[PDB]
């Protein structure tokens, strides 16, 4: 009867949650919030708005919305591409366990969601809110499961350009297109901005993959070959050999992904083999150059001051 | 210019996705599909719709959307528990991997989340709806996070019995409750929630109770391999304590700390539940209580088979 008083009482009422159990579980997200890039992410969200302009204490919502998708989608892709640093620090999988730092951000994937419920009051709105939200979540994990698929099972998949850049268009063009898209919906304020944004993110990761490698071969670890990654300059390398008949290099690449080596001799002869055998870091600088040209020289405002420090900044 | 068209092309349309990557990203999940449960799960939910009445159409789909939170769920909870098995098969990540399975996992539960939106069209309905859906994943996750928690920071906090009854009521009554809240509001008919809540409970205690009970009478006991504070070890934990049995509150934290797949040793850790704190029969006799609130319930105060094969 005190047993059932008990439970009674316990049923009848919503899930007790303190203030320090919130603190507890939020430990894989307050360290990875030490990161900065912070005020990169609110540069781009501050000049799209002079496009857009939503009020100030609305834009602010969009970017808390934005800044957790961030952050989470780090915390979960440490994970799955087993990063051991992240902006110079330890990763927070590393410190507090792979099951705590996957159950946090996912935490963090639904308290993003329960924010966009402050953007609007109006049914209509907030129904294309969260559609926009529930889409781009959808590609970005399209997008991030085929990078992850082609990198885990090579080389049962050996993708193009033109596969990789659709992966692309789904993982990076995910969280580019869901900021953008929410603010479009929002503006009280011509053309959409989606596919200067979609070019934006492309440019953002073909830029990172080959930094990753230039950083190196020059500042950084090529942590992507430790990885296994099927980065741009690694398709056009894989494709190049397979055209060219070349054979052997086709497959030393192949085995020198499938190693998982952190060692700097072997991930410098692979880069070296992407400099003087397949050009593929020429390719990969030309390629990145047309892309910016394309905006760069958009005199006819068909995707389009302040865009071109953002874009030689896109690496933070 | 040839490569300049193609990247417009690109950029002016949706992003490429077929049928084919459909089906490489979905591998994880169809694997965990050849587990049987769904019966007992659609059962539930039939039986439910005696009091809701949902149009079968409409109940197909939240159907549709419990089998995804709850697939996802597992899919995860098995790499979050290091678990090698899922009703007698491998589970996903030793064969997909961690990568694949949390991101096909993650990737279901936004299916899920569209799902919602075919449930109705009306405006306010909508938004009730996916304030439902949003408020029971944030109480799963808060409490599977502190379920965690407990057990990775071992022994730095133990439970009480209380403390456990309030992580149950999150993480478990989470997908209860969600199931049964949005049935509520889609019926064109007292709340069912606390009845829910309490087969919740009931439903997570016997897990834990069976857990030990079943590799006892032969089972593996996975669940002392996890080193979890399930209801009987937080039970002997607190019972130890109290009764000042300081060897024996080490001796068991000792054993869930090894993370052993050790018999020898786990039976250990099981008579000391038996012969020392007796938490196996507290336990049983916990769930037989709690079962009774429900059949001495004549007045109908909760009530509007299931709850014998509730595992
Ligand atoms: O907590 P654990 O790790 O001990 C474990 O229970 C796994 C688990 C982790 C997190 C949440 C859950 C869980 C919560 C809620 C429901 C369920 N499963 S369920 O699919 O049978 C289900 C629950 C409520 C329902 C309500 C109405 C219709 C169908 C329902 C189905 C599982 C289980 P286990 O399988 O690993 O022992
Ligand atoms: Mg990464
Ligand atoms: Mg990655
Ligand atoms: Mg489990
Ligand atoms: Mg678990």
């Amino acid at each position: 009867n005190k047993m059932e008083a008990k439970i009674d009482e316990l049923i009848n009422n919503d899930p007790v949650w303190s203030s320090q159990n919130e603190s507890l579980i939020s430990k894989p997200y307050n360290h990875i919030l030490l990161k900065p890039g912070k005020n990169f992410r609110l540069n781009l969200i501050v000049q799209i708005n002079r496009v857009m302009n939503l009020p100030k204490d609305q834009l602010a919502i969009v970017s808390q919305i934005v800044e957790l998708l961030h952050n989470s989608s780090l915390l979960i892709d440490d994970i799955e591409d087993n990063a051991p640093l992240r902006r110079g620090q330890t990763t927070s999988h590393l410190i507090f366990g792979v099951p705590s730092t996957i159950n946090t951000a996912n935490y963090m994937y639904f308290r993003a969601m329960q924010l966009v419920s402050q953007l609007t009051t109006k049914e209509p709105l907030y129904h294309n809110l969260i559609t926009i939200f529930n889409e781009e979540l959808i590609n970005l994990h399209r997008g991030q499961g085929l990078d992850i698929y082609w990198r885990d099972f090579l080389p049962e998949i050996i993708p193009t350009q033109e596969m990789y850049l659709n992966m692309v268009m789904n993982k990076t063009g995910g969280l580019f297109r869901l900021t953008l898209r929410l603010m479009e919906a929002l503006s009280p304020s011509g053309h959409s901005l989606v596919p200067f944004i979609n070019l934006l993110g492309i440019i953002y990761q073909i830029r990172d993959d080959y930094l990753n490698l230039k950083d190196f071969q020059m500042k950084g670890f090529a942590e992507d070959i430790t990885e296994g990654k099927l980065s741009f300059p690694i398709v056009h390398a894989l494709n190049f050999t397979k055209t060219k008949g070349q054979t052997e290099q086709h497959n030393e690449i192949l085995r020198i992904l499938l190693l998982r080596t952190s060692d700097k001799d072997i991930k410098l002869k692979l880069i070296q083999i992407l400099e003087f055998d397949t050009n593929s870091l020429a390719y990969t600088k030309n390629f990145i150059n047309q892309l910016v040209n394309m905006i760069k020289n958009d005199n006819e405002n068909k995707y389009l001051d302040e865009l071109l420090y953002i874009i030689d900044h896109l690496s933070e």
